[PDB]
């Protein structure tokens, strides 16, 4: 059961996607949800949008619009792999096909302070879609909740500190804040750009190394 959505597509391109969905006996959404299977972008790059990033975290096909043109011209569902955006999207799709944990499984996040460039609610949607859990109180390395969390992060290397230091205080960068150190106890301080870069590459990126 296919469910198509466009991200960054022109009006003409959206019309073609709608026409393709009919031919494929698929649905075409305009709002993302977890039943989406195919996200179509206009060119060779993942768009830096909530839809594309939710598509990555769901393991969707992220495909160049040439796939749509080829499907309509040849009147078949062309094989997705030839049109897939490489790196993050493919790594995530393969991750989902192998039934592996989501990118931020085992990780906990506290969204600290003001967010002007990345609406906080978008970060919450993303980290939740990626298997992360929200902390409602700021972690203090010397406190009750943060000393009792003992999860592991599947997408960290087993020998890295991110394997077992799985709590993240997220702050908005480009706002003149620089933590003295990136980690205190089990708690990292990470900029919102780190979070975005993780999703776009489908990697739990290091904050030190």
């Amino acid at each position: 059961p296919l469910v198509l959505i466009g991200s960054g597509l022109s009006s003409e391109q959206q019309k073609m996607l709608s026409e393709l969905a009919v031919i494929l006996k698929a649905k075409k959404y305009t709002e993302f949800d977890s039943t989406v299977t195919h996200v179509v972008v206009p060119g060779d790059a993942v768009q830096s949008t909530l839809k594309c990033m939710l598509g990555i975290l769901n393991g969707c096909w992220i495909l160049k619009f040439e796939w749509v043109k080829a499907c309509l011209r040849r009147k078949v569902c062309e094989q997705e792999e030839k049109y897939e955006i490489p790196e993050g999207p493919r790594r995530s799709r393969l991750n989902r096909e192998q039934l592996l944990p989501k990118l931020f499984d085992g990780c906990y996040f506290y969204l600290w302070g003001t967010f002007k460039h990345h609406p906080k609610d978008n970060l919450i949607k993303l980290l939740t879609a990626g298997g992360g859990q929200i902390l409602s109180r700021k972690p203090k390395p010397d406190s009750d909740v943060t000393q009792t969390i003992n999860t592991v992060a599947y997408h960290a290397r087993p020998d890295s500190d991110q394997r077992f230091c799985t709590q993240y205080i997220i702050y908005e960068d480009l706002c003149n804040y620089h933590p003295e150190r990136v980690r205190q106890g089990k708690v990292w301080k990470a900029p919102s750009s780190w979070f975005i870069d993780c999703v776009m590459s489908f990697e739990l990126l290091p904050l030190d190394s």
